[PDB]
């Protein structure tokens, strides 16, 4: 209900939703929707991968799930998607 | 343990709507501006009066693109698009 949505919980749920989509996008060759979801998160939030899934990030990059210009080294110097999700809900 | 796409999209729209209300009347202005800039939108078709205030109070980013699609691609649509992968 509008007026009762908790910030910590919604941020947790969005991070979980993202992690679910990323895991499926990597493992499921027919997961056209999951791949589209993570591509949209990555482009919208300017991120690639998450801190809970660091061992996946190179597979994520290889399979063109991150925006142009994203690469292994450059991504190490960027915040991960979970931090970007926190920033969104915190207004930073 | 799965987060349902429709439920989380609904929750995020409600989170935005509350921030919009609070901003027009805390950190609500920063939250609204962040949503607007990140999602490339500036209000909601369901909250037209609040949308007017956003435009009068510089809480919306620049672009003919934003304005041409003010309600055609509003923040609720952008939130839907985020969770649906469009």
């Amino acid at each position: 209900e509008t007026g009762f949505v908790n910030k910590d919980q919604i941020a947790k749920d969005v991070k979980q939703f993202y992690d679910q989509a990323l895991q499926q996008a990597v493992v499921d060759d027919d997961a056209n929707n999951a791949k589209a979801v993570v591509k949209t998160f990555h482009e919208t939030l300017d991120c690639c991968g998450s801190s809970t899934l660091t061992a996946l990030t190179t597979s994520v990059l290889k399979n063109n799930l991150c925006p142009s210009g994203s690469n292994i080294i450059s991504n190490l110097f960027k915040e991960d998607c979970h931090q970007k999700i926190d920033d969104l809900f915190s207004g930073k």
